[PDB]
């Protein structure tokens, strides 16, 4: 959704870990920045379609580790008020530990996150 | 606006608030992830020239925020081997505060960082 989108690799090691497809653009300027606590909304998927999770806000502390690594990374990208659709490879998720019993080891994964605000260190 | 010659913004925003020259092609096949422990060298200069600080091993654990904003986002793109001149706006380095007496308030920073490996953790 929808495809003239291509999955944008955003990995900072540039091995397709993390394609990003903005699905929705922010109207605002502002973005998070390493240390803001952030407010999202997300829902997510197994490749296969399953719909393990959703806070449907989530937040947490953006680039400390806190969340996954897939997350990490695509946050600190979107503007505020911007959807996006973030493909995980195992390794910037779950990795072979998986979560049982919704997430299998080496699970690639879906995720619309959408940035609703942050808010300074 | 940079000059060519300071390199490529890497900056999750876009903001040209990090700058990454490379000076040294990495040979290795791996590079770090985020939570992996790196080893460096690094030295830093205030744009005038004046060398604030030098290594001349440096070890953390990468995307914690354990060191500056622009250390966890230039690494993560880093070989093992590659040597690497960043450039930091001062809101990805020390910001308004600085760092009495040797940095000051908004100063913006060049580094010269060199990975020499990291341990998988």
């Amino acid at each position: 959704a929808p495809l003239p989108m291509e999955g944008v690799d955003i990995s900072p090691k540039q091995d397709e870990g993390v394609l990003k497809v903005i699905k929705r653009e922010g109207t605002g300027t502002e973005m998070p920045m390493i240390g803001d606590r952030v407010f999202v909304h997300y829902t997510g998927w197994l490749l296969d379609g399953t719909k393990f999770d959703s806070s449907l806000k989530f937040s947490f502390d953006l680039g400390k580790g806190e969340v996954i690594k897939a997350w990490d990374i695509a946050i600190a990208t979107m503007k505020v008020g911007e959807v996006c659709h973030i493909t995980c490879k195992p390794e910037y998720a779950y990795g072979s530990a998986g979560s049982p019993p919704k997430i299998p080891p080496n699970a690639t994964l879906v995720f619309e996150v959408e940035l609703f605000e942050f808010k300074g260190e």
